[PDB]
């Protein structure tokens, strides 16, 4: 049943992987990642060894979540699972988890930080992000942590959304309703991140380089304008309401003055993505229909996900229960077909 494993000390940490995976070679660091050759498919792959996956209730739930998410993602613009394995023979000695995914050249950070991109490159890159977001959103998953280092791009300019990238602060791409600590935000927090990402591709500069959460807000409202009465009446917290309307009434900027000389269609999408009011923000699906993607948009080739059960998220279990649920998911893994 079980293939032949082999051991080695790879820098900081030890690895025991099946003989199928050769030429392990460190690439960085939640857990650490190696590059490898997969003799079975001929692919270069990344093997990820989780750091102490079952050391607390938090880790154990996180390990389980991650594994369920990856097993479920089957889509061109979303990282998926090639293989998952443990060197453990039984539940009793189950203590280490390894995940295998496609290896990609660089992240989006690595392309913008060194250059600009032309308008046709942003189109295709953002198009692919919105296409993967459409699929993730359709399973009632929200990403929450979209930023350049979470977008992997190969030398063909093909893009995949990663669940956790390699270690530019997270807050620079966070929606204002999450800065303010709103408990009830929706899927379009992710649209907000995309708007920030696109903006950064188009101009080469972080749109909102806040030093902290207050600075961040200050920088956001300075482009988008302080909230009107229609938004203000939907804010449940007295203090947030006070902070907001305690501030100087900044007017909304014309985006065409901030993004001078960019495609006027790109400026239009951005207007629709960077709305302070979350209820009005364009969705991923709608954004795919926007004129700016005219040369790529195909409604018969932008699929949605199967139903994803996340009832587990509300459960409070013992470390050994999460551990055993995670073992079941390893055991039942069906490899995706070659081709
Ligand atoms: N329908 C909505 C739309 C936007 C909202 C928003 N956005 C903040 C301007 C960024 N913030 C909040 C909120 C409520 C209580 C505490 C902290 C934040 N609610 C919103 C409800
Ligand atoms: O190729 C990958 C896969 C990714 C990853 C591997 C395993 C996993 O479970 C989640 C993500 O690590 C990366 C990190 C990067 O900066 C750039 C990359 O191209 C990659």
């Amino acid at each position: 049943e079980r293939p032949t494993f082999y051991r080695q000390e790879l820098n900081k940490t030890i690895w025991e992987v099946p003989e199928r995976y050769q030429n392990l070679s460190p690439v960085g660091s939640y857990g650490s990642v190696c590059a490898a050759f997969d003799t079975k498919t001929g692919l270069r792959v990344a093997v990820k060894k989780l750091s102490r996956p079952f050391q607390s209730i938090i880790h154990a739930k996180r390990t389980y979540r991650e594994l369920r998410l990856l097993k479920h993602m089957k889509h061109e613009n979303v990282i998926g699972l090639l293989d998952v394995f443990t060197p453990a023979r039984s539940l009793e000695e189950f203590n280490d988890v390894y995940l295998v995914t496609h290896l990609m050249g660089a992240d989006l950070n690595n392309i913008v930080k060194c250059q600009k991109l032309t308008d046709d490159h942003v189109q295709f890159l953002i198009y692919q992000i919105l296409r993967g977001l459409k699929y993730i959103h359709s399973a009632d998953i929200i990403h929450r942590d979209l930023k350049p280092s979470n977008l992997a791009v190969n030398e063909d300019c093909e893009l995949k959304i990663l669940d956790f990238g390699l270690a530019v602060a997270t807050r620079w791409y966070r929606a204002p309703e999450i800065m303010l600590n709103w408990m009830h935000y929706n899927q379009t927090v992710d649209i907000w991140s995309v708007g920030c990402i696109m903006a950064e591709l188009l101009t080469g500069r972080t749109l909102f380089p806040g030093t902290d959460h207050i600075d961040q807000l200050k920088l956001i409202l300075r482009l988008v304008g302080t909230p009107g009465a229609e938004l203000l009446k939907k804010i449940s917290s007295e203090s947030a309401r006070n902070y907001i309307q305690s501030l100087t009434q900044m007017p909304k900027m014309n985006f065409a003055n901030v993004f001078i000389g960019a495609n006027p269609l790109a400026v239009d999408l951005l207007e629709k993505m960077l709305v302070l009011d979350s209820d009005k923000r364009i969705t991923a699906a709608q954004a795919l229909a926007h004129a700016y993607f005219a040369q790529y948009h195909d409604p018969d080739d932008e699929p949605v996900a199967d139903p994803y059960d996340q009832s587990f998220e509300s459960r409070d279990l013992l470390i050994d229960e999460w551990k055993s649920l995670t073992y079941d998911e390893v055991i039942s893994f069906v490899p995706p077909p070659l081709d």
